[PDB]
C-alpha cells in the first residue's frame, strides 16, 4: 500500500502551539510510518524540536524523528544527544548538515551509527543542492549519505514531476537502493513557496505562477487551487510507482489531509 | 513518465486559454432570509467573473431576475417549464419578458409534481413566434430518464434546436467520456448548436448522489470511492469535490470546449475557483 | 533517456517517408517588380520538388482578378504544373462567377480553390455553382481553431461537412500552431462523417511580428513557448529564420509520424523555407 | 497525441530555462585575412551572450603557439571575457610546458584547456604539470563514444579520473549526434566516481561533409536519420544550414531537460548557428 510522513515545526506562539496539536490529533488518526520535527538554531534550537517529539510520542505512540543538524556542535555534543534520544525510544533521526562547516551529513549519518542502530533519513535534492559543486556531486553525496548507513532519503520539495522521476532514475543508476521518498508541500499561501523555492532553486512551472496569480487575498481560493495541484503531482507519481510520500504540513493537517484521503490513505 | 509530461501540457494550454472561455451561473430563488443574503453575495462575487450570463430556475422568479440587472448590468435568463400552465398563458408570460428586458429564457418541459401533450420542443416554438428570444434548451448526455432510447432522445434535442434552441445546456455529469461521445453524437445528428456542460461542484456527496440517481446520471466507481468516508468530514469533501470539477473543466477545455455553465446552488466559492483556474477572473 | 529516444525514432521515421509525401505550394499576385521576380524564382525553385498541384491567392474586394488568372497561366506554361486560381464569392454575383468558372475551365483550369472570401452566398454555395459550371476539383478551408465567425465550433464543422456535400475533394486548413488542435480536429471530422483528407496548411514563420497579428485576426492560437522563442529578434532576421525552420520542420515531423502525407505550404512566395522542410520530408529533386 | 504533447511539453520547459544556461564558445586561430575578419565579427557577436568564457584551439605539432596566444590577448583586451589557450603537451617538452605555462599566468591568463592533442606524456600529465605551476582552471576533454586510441572504454573513463583527480575541474565532450550517448555516459562518469560536470561540446553542422570526415577519423557515430538528412545537398548551403540548425536545436532542448546547463560550442569561428542555438536556450544579449 502507500506510506505517509508528515512534518511539522516547533510552534513560536501560544497560537501556533494550538494549530500544531490539533493537526497531529487529525493526522496520527492516518496512521503515519512516521512523523518528524525541524529543527531552528534561531527558531527554537534542539530543546523545542525535542520537546515537541516527546510530546507527540506521549499523545499519539507514533514514532517521531526529530531532525538533527550538525553546524555549532561538536562530535562529543552530537554523540551525547543521541545517546540520550536512543536511551529514551527516539530511535529514528533525519541528519542534516543544516541551514546555516566542520562536518557535512554525511559524518553526522557515521556518527549516528556508531552511537546506535538508529533508523536515518537524509535529504535528497531533484534539482540539486544550491552549493553543490555540480549534479554529478550532489548525487555522490547522497551516495555517500546512503552508504554512511541512511535507510531513505527524503527529497526536497518540487513542482515540476518529471525532475523528480529523472532524479529518481539516476539515483538507480548509482547504485543508491533506499527508497527516494518525494517530499510535497502543499501549497496555499504561494507568495511564501515561491519565496521558499527561489531560495532552494526549485523550479516554479509558469503554469503554476499563473494558477496562484492574482490570488493574494483570496486565501478559499488558493486552497482549493493549491489541493489540486498536490492531489495531481501524488495521483501521477503513484502511477509511477512511488509509494511513500512525506507532508510539508507546515503545521496545517487540512490539505495534507485530503491529499492523503485520495490517495486511499484514510482513517 | 509520459504520464508526467503529459500533465505538464494540459495545465500551460490551460494557462493559456486565459480571457477565452464564457461562463454563465445558475443560481435557484431562496427559501429562507440565509439563502437570500446568501444568494446576492454570490451574484455579487460570481459578478466580477463578467459572466456571459446567469439564469434562475423555476420549480419570485421574475423577482430575481430583475434585480440581478437592476444590479449588476448581467444577462438573467429565467427558465420557463410546461407544468402547471397552459399554451395560451405561457404566451403572457412570455411577453412581459420581451416588455421588461428579458430576450434570453431557458425553456423546459419541468419536473412532473409529485402528483401534459406539451413538450420543451413545443415549448420552444410557443417562444419564437412571440418574439426572437434566445433559446436555451436541457441536454442529456446520459439519456433523459423517460426517454424511450438514446437515438429518441437524441432527435428530442434536435427537435428543440430546430425550433429555435440556440445553445444546449446539459445535465451534469461526471464521466467526461460519455459528455464527449454524446457531443460528437450530436455533431453526426446534424444539430449546429454548442452542447453546454452543466457542471456540478460536489460539496455534498450525499445529496448529490441522490439527485444523480434521480436524474440517471451515473457516478462513476471511482468517484464513489474518492467520497466513501467523508460523510461528517466537509472541510475535505470541499477539497476533493473541487479537484474532482477542476480537473473536467481541464480535460474538457482541452477538447476544445470555450463554454461552461455551473450549477452553483447559490454559492460562488467553488464555482469562482474553478473559473479562476479557466483564466476567468476580476 | 525517455525524450532521447523518443526523438530517434520520431526521427529515423521521418527519413523512412521519403518518396511517400505529397505537397501543394500557395502563392500570391506580386505587387512590384521585385515581388514579381522573386515570385518567379520560387515557383523555378519549387516547381523541382514536383507539387501535385500549387495554387494562387485572390484578394476579395480587390478587383485583381486579372492578377490572379495571368500568374496562373504563367504557371502553367512555365511549369506544366496543375496551377489552381483561389476564387472567392463574396465581390461577385452568380453570373459572373459562372462566366470567370467557364473560361477557367475552357483555358485548361480544372482545379479551383472556392471561398467566401476575407470581407449573400457562403463557400458552399461557390461550390455548388463551380460544380454545375463542370466537374472542376475544388479545395475549401477548414479551421481546427473553428473560424472567428461561427456561431459554434459544431456548426462550422457542419459546414465544412456541407462544402464537402457540395462537391469539394480536397480541405485545407488555416495554418495553426498547435499540433494537438490540428489532430483532435482531424477525429471530429471523422465523428461528422467527412471524408475527405484534411490538409495541414504550414505556414513557415520568419517575421513573427506580422504573422502574430495575422494569426490574432484569424483567431489562430501562438504557444506561450513560441511567442518567448521570438522574443527580442525583431531586428535578427537570421536567428528568426533558423528558429521559424526549427519549428515548422518538427510540426511536419510529428504530424507526418501521425500518418499525414499531404502538406500545403503558404509559401508567401518564398523558397527557402519551404523547400527545405520538404527536403527533411523527403520531398527532394 | 503522445508525440504532439511531449513536443509541447518539451519546448515549455526549454522556454522556463531562460537566464539558467551557461555556455563557452571555442574558436580557432584564423589563417587568412577573410577568417581573420570573420573571426573578430563572431567574437564581437558572441561576447554579447556573455559566455563563462571562450578557448582558442592550438593544432599540436603545428608550432604556430604565436598565434593562439596572440587571438587570447586580443580577446581578453576587446572584451574583457575570460579566454582560455588550448595547450597540448605531445609537441613540447615538460621544461617548455613550464614556461608557456607561467607566462600565460602572469599574463593573466587563469585557465587552460590541456590536452595531449592529435597526432611521452599524456593529457592527466600536462594537468600535473600544469597545477604545479599555479593554480590554473583546468579544463580536460571527455569522450562518451570512447577516445579512438584507448584500449577499452573503462581503460579510457578511467583515464578522464585522473585527470580529474590531477585538477581539472572541468571536463568537455568530444562532439556528438547520439544524445543517448552522452547521457549514458554522464551516468557512468558518475559509476567512476567523477564528480565535475561533464559538458557537452556541441558542433552545429552547416558542412556536413567536412563534418561527416571529420567524425570518422574520431569514432564518432552518425545516426542513419542525420545522413540521410544532408544526403542531396552538396550544393545547397542554405538548406545545410536550416537542417544543421533543426538538429543542433532539437539536441540542446533534450539536453536542456535532462538537466545539463551548460554547453560548449565549437563555432568554426562563425557566429550565427551558435548565436541562434544560444537563443533557444534563453541565452540572449
Ligand atoms: C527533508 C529535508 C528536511 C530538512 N530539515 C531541516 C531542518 O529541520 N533544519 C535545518 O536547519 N535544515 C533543514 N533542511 C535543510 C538542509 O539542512 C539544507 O539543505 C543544508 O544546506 C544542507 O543539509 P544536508 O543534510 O542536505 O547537507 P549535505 O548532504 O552535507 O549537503 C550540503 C552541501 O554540501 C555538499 N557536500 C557534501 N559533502 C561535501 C564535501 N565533502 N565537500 C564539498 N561539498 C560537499 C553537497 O553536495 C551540498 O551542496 C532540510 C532539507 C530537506 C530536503
Ligand atoms: C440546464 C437545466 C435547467 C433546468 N431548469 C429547471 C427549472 O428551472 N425548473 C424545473 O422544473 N426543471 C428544470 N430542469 C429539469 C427538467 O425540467 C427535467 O429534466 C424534465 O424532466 C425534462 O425537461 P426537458 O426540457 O428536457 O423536456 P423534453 O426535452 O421534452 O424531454 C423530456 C422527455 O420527453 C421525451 N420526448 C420528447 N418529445 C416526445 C414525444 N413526442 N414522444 C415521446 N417522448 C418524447 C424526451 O426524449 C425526454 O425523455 C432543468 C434541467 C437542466 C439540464
Ligand atoms: C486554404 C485557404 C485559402 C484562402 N485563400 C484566400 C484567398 O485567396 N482570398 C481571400 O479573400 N481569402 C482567402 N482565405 C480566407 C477566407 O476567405 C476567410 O477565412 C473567410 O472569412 C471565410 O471563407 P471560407 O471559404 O472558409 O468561408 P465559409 O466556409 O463560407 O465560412 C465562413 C463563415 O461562415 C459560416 N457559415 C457558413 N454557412 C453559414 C450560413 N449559412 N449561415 C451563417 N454562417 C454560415 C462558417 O461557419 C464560417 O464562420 C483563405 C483561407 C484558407 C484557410
Ligand atoms: C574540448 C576539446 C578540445 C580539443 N582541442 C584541441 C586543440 O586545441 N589541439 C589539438 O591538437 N587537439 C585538440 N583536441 C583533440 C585531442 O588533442 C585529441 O582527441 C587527442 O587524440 C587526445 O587528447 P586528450 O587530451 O583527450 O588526451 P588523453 O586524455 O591523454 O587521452 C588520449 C588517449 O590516451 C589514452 N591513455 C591515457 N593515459 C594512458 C596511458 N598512461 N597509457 C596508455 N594510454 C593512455 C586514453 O584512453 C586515450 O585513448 C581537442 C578535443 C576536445 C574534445
Ligand atoms: C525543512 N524545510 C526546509 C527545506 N529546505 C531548506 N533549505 N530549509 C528548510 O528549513 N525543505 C523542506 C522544509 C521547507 N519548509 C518550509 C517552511 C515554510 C514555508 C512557507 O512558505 N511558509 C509560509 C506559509 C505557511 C502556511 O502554510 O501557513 C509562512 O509564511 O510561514 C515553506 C517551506
Ligand atoms: C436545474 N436542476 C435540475 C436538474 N435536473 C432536474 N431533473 N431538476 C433540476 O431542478 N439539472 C440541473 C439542476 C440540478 N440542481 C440541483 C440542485 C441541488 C442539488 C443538491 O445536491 N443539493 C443539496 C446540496 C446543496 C448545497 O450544496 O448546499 C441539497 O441537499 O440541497 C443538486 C442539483
Ligand atoms: C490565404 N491566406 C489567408 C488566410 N486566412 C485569411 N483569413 N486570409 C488569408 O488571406 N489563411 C492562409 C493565408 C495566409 N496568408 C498570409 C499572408 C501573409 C502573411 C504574413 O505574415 N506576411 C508577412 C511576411 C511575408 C514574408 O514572409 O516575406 C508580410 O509582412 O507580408 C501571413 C499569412
Ligand atoms: C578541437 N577540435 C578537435 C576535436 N577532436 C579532434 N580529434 N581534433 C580536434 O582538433 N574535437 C573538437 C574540435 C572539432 N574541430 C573541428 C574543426 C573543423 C570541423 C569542420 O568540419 N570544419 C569544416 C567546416 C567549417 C565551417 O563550418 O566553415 C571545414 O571545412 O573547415 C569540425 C570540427
Amino acid at each position: 500500500q502507500i506510506n505517509v510522513s508528515f512534518q511539522f515545526f516547533p510552534p513560536r506562539t501560544s497560537e501556533m502551539e494550538q494549530t500544531l496539536w490539533n493537526s497531529i490529533d487529525r493526522l496520527s488518526s492516518l496512521k503515519p510510518k512516521f512523523v518528524s520535527v525541524t529543527y531552528g538554531a534561531n527558531s527554537g534550537e534542539r530543546d523545542r524540536t525535542h520537546s515537541i517529539i516527546k510530546g507527540i510520542k506521549d499523545r499519539t505512540g507514533l514514532e517521531a524523528a526529530p531532525h538533527l543538524t550538525c553546524i555549532d556542535a561538536t562530535p562529543d555534543e552530537l554523540r551525547t544527544i543521541a545517546r540520550d534520544y536512543w536511551n529514551n525510544g527516539i530511535r529514528h533521526i533525519v541528519a542534516l548538515r543544516g541551514d546555516l562547516p566542520e562536518m557535512y551529513a554525511s559524518d553526522l549519518v557515521t556518527l549516528l551509527k556508531e552511537v546506535a542502530d538508529f533508523d536515518i533519513s537524509v535529504a535528497a535534492y531533484p534539482e540539486v543542492h544550491p552549493e553543490a559543486k555540480s549534479a554529478q556531486a550532489d548525487l555522490l553525496n547522497l551516495k555517500r549519505k546512503v552508504d554512511a548507513g541512511a535507510n531513505r532519503a527524503i527529497t526536497q520539495f518540487f513542482f515540476d514531476v518529471e525532475s523528480y522521476l529523472r532524479f529518481r532514475d539516476r539515483c538507480v543508476s548509482a547504485g543508491i537502493d533506499v527508497e527516494i521518498i518525494p517530499g510535497i508541500l502543499p501549497v496555499s499561501n504561494f507568495k511564501q513557496a515561491k519565496k521558499f523555492a527561489d531560495m532552494t532553486n526549485v523550479r516554479i512551472p509558469a503554469w503554476m505562477a499563473q494558477m496562484f496569480d492574482g490570488l493574494d487575498d483570496d486565501a478559499e481560493t488558493r486552497k482549493l487551487v493549491g489541493a489540486n495541484i498536490a492531489m495531481d503531482m501524488v495521483k501521477i507519481l503513484s502511477r509511477e510507482g512511488v509509494k511513500d510520500f512525506h507532508f510539508y504540513t507546515l503545521n496545517r493537517a487540512e490539505m495534507s489531509y485530503a491529499i492523503c484521503h485520495t490517495l486511499g490513505v484514510r482513517p
